[PDB]
């Protein structure tokens, strides 16, 4: 299995883009209590809000919203829209190929590749940014992440120019890895729901195999080790496959890389699979799929 590696637009007037900079209590009042709240490295906290028609990963720092990943059938990501043609964004929107900014006086300049401009477009809206995720096949908007320049420097989702330096990071809290795995499952199922596919059920035996396979691999991901571990664990199945990612900092970036790789995309959006199980530890992400 191939291991994948890591003159302006006004501010939004409505939708999730207006949440950036507000206190997290504004969403708790609107939606009620979050489904999940957990810390991650460098002093951020994630709040997950979800229902049948919407999915939000809201990041905060000192209770201020600094980022919102949004997707689903009924989310307001104005001026964008989930399901719109991605080519329609560029007709009336200022896009810079080498976006540049300062975070606490330190300059950050990104070198956006061909794939990044078409399927991970970085757009400046007022004083904030938006990452617009598009499908390489359908060319439609899948999800949008509105975020501040300091979150963007921390995530570093694009290659930095030689003049820039990557940020240093503190220890991951104990809550991070298990919550990134839950977000990996949830975002995988949100992508499947946009294409009218059934969500995959979480299988604890596949998650165990994924964790051992990942631990054994970092002490390559062969198909004989996967099919051998399934037979060794007496798991019954018709077909199986695995998606892997290295050095990723967040689930939206990881999913974008799998969605823009035909082989990984075909596994995520496979109509025949009905179960999945994975693991997240440090820089690695692994997700095993199964057709019972």
């Amino acid at each position: 299995f191939d291991v994948l590696e890591n003159a302006e637009n006004p501010k939004p007037k409505e939708g999730v883009g207006t949440w950036v900079g507000k206190d997290i209590k504004v969403l708790t009042s609107k939606f009620g209590q979050a489904d999940r709240v957990y810390p991650f490295r460098d002093g951020y906290k994630n709040y997950v809000f979800k229902d049948k028609n919407s999915y939000y990963i809201v990041s905060t720092k000192r209770e201020e919203i600094v980022s919102v990943y949004a997707t689903g059938e009924k989310v307001n990501v104005s001026p964008l829209k989930i399901g719109q043609h991605s080519a329609e964004i560029f007709n009336h929107t200022s896009i810079n190929p080498e976006p540049s900014f300062k975070v606490d006086g330190k300059k950050y300049e990104f070198e956006l590749s061909d794939e990044d401009l078409k399927t991970q477009t970085l757009i400046k809206y007022g004083d904030i940014y938006a990452q617009v995720y598009s499908d390489q096949q359908s060319k439609k908007v899948l999800s949008v992440r509105f975020l501040t320049k300091e979150m963007l420097a921390d995530i570093e989702p694009y290659q930095l120019n030689s003049n820039s330096t990557s940020e240093e990071h503190n220890k991951r809290p104990v809550e991070q890895n298990p919550n990134q795995l839950i977000s990996l499952y949830e975002v995988t199922n949100e992508m499947r729901k946009l294409k009218g596919l059934k969500p995959l059920k979480i299988n604890s035996d596949l998650a165990h195999i994924a964790s051992n396979n990942l631990y054994e691999a970092t002490s390559e991901f062969t198909e004989d080790a996967l099919r051998g571990q399934l037979d060794k664990n007496h798991v019954t199945y018709k077909t199986t496959a695995q998606n892997v990612g290295y050095a990723f900092n967040d689930v939206p970036t990881l999913i974008h890389s799998w969605m823009n790789s035909d082989i990984h995309r075909s596994r995520l959006l496979n109509s025949k699979y009905d179960e999945m199980g994975g693991d997240v530890m440090r820089d690695y992400y692994s997700l095993i799929f199964l057709e019972k």
